[PDB]
């Protein structure tokens, strides 16, 4: 069975949906500055991703929406915009048959944050009431199911920076083993409290370029210092192609691939020659019944870490050979930075768009690409070209590992 993508939805550091987002990562703008909505001085980064202008709002009532931590209003607002690109009504003959898998890699640490806060001044009595439902990961697959009437599968993944890629896979899955017929999938995060860059602080993760913000991700620079983080929301409506050309729906891409694999190395280095990340492209590919030479483009990873980098492209020229100097790979988090939980499906957002537009997104801030890192990487700039096969990576601290692989649809 068959599976495409018939909507899409997005909340990023470059705009409130899907259009405004890809019109900022092909122009080559940033989404990082400094954060306003707390005090960073004590932080050893005072920047990153932030949503900008989001209102709830225009998705829930304001009753509804402060039951709800930002990474959950964030998912549901991607979701509500994918259904609506997809065209779908949702009935009593399909609604057993439409399920949801948005995942988070992190969840409500702001509102576990603020609860915390509460307890230790005053005690458990200031604890909400809405606490747990509006902090735990599974509750966008559990609020979406009830505004909609969702009644097929309905389950979260929380896998680090894999989690949006795993959650677009395995919906597909479902969907291809006649579990369901539609799926939501993807991915939201907000960590963007004291403990989320100070957690990611004290693992000197993150880049700390505060006098300039818009150059810290620079993944594949010979100056690159860790990742930027970064909020927001990525989903697509999945669904089986029978069903899909039988309502008449526009169909963006075929989702084609899905491989996963684990390092088995450590906690948050990778292999020097990235062999799990080899492993899981080719598990993709196979899933796909593509050989390496039909691939074109390639979303990476590339969070703008020392040794993460580095170990991409090892794993890009393992798999690709001779074809990895023909390929095009970027990482959009040069521009968006590192949504976390989110990544995987705002990247497969940008990979379906790759397809849809022929132009490869540029891997800005890549002033001087360090030793090995010698393939088209797509700096700088936008590159129109021929793509009709599109991976996108994500690897997660545990050496988790997931790949997608979109194709043009006949
Ligand atoms: C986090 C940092 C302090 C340490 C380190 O520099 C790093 O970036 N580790 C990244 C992990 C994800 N994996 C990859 O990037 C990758 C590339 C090729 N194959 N895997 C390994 C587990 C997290
Ligand atoms: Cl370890």
């Amino acid at each position: 069975r068959r599976v495409v993508i018939t909507g899409m939805g997005m909340l990023s550091p470059l705009g409130l949906d899907v259009p405004s987002s890809w019109e900022g990562i092909l122009a080559g703008r940033s989404g990082i500055a400094p954060i306003e909505h707390m005090d960073l001085s004590a932080y050893s980064t005072r920047f990153g991703g932030s949503v900008k202008g989001f209102n709830v709002e225009e998705y829930l009532s304001a009753k509804e929406a402060r039951k709800l931590d930002l990474f959950i209003q964030y998912g549901l607002a991607a979701s509500f915009q994918a259904v609506r690109d997809s065209g779908l009504e949702v009935t009593d003959a399909n609604r057993e048959r439409i399920g949801v898998s948005m995942g988070s890699g992190i969840g409500g640490l702001t509102n576990i944050e603020n609860n915390c806060r509460s307890l230790f001044e005053q005690g458990p009595r200031r604890i909400s009431p809405f606490f747990v439902p509006g902090s735990i990961i599974n509750m966008v697959s559990g609020f979406l199911s009830i505004h909609l009437g969702l009644q097929g599968p309905n389950y979260a993944l929380t896998t680090a920076a894999t989690t949006g890629t795993h959650s677009i896979g395995m919906a597909a899955r479902n969907i291809a083993y006649g579990e369901a017929d539609v799926m939501v999938a993807g991915g939201s995060e907000m960590a963007a409290c004291g403990l989320g860059l100070g957690g990611f602080g004290a693992a000197r993760a993150l880049s700390t370029r505060n006098d300039e913000p818009t150059r810290a991700s620079r993944p594949w620079d010979r100056d690159r210092d860790g990742f930027v983080l970064s909020d927001g929301s990525g989903a697509l409506v999945l669904e089986e192609l029978e069903h899909a050309r039988a309502r008449g729906a526009r169909i963006y891409a075929e989702l084609v691939g899905f491989g996963m694999s684990g390092d088995a190395f450590h906690m948050t280095a990778p292999p020097e020659d990235g062999a799990g990340a080899a492993r899981c492209m080719k598990n993709a590919l196979r899933d796909a019944g593509l050989d390496p030479r039909q691939v074109d483009y390639i979303n990476a990873h590339g969070t703008s870490t020392p040794a993460g980098d580095i170990a991409e492209i090892a794993a890009v020229k393992s798999v690709f050979g001779e074809h990895a100097h023909a390929l095009s790979m970027s990482s959009t988090k040069s521009m968006t930075g590192h949504l976390l939980g989110a990544a995987g499906a705002v990247e497969a957002i940008f990979s379906v768009l790759a397809l849809r537009d022929q132009v490869a997104p540029p891997t800005i801030n890549l002033d001087n690409p360090d030793e090995g890192c010698d393939l088209d990487l797509v700096a700088h700039e936008a590159k129109p070209r021929k793509i009709d096969v599109a991976l996108s990576n994500s690897f997660g601290f545990g050496g988790t590992n997931g790949t997608l692989v979109f194709r043009r649809f006949a």
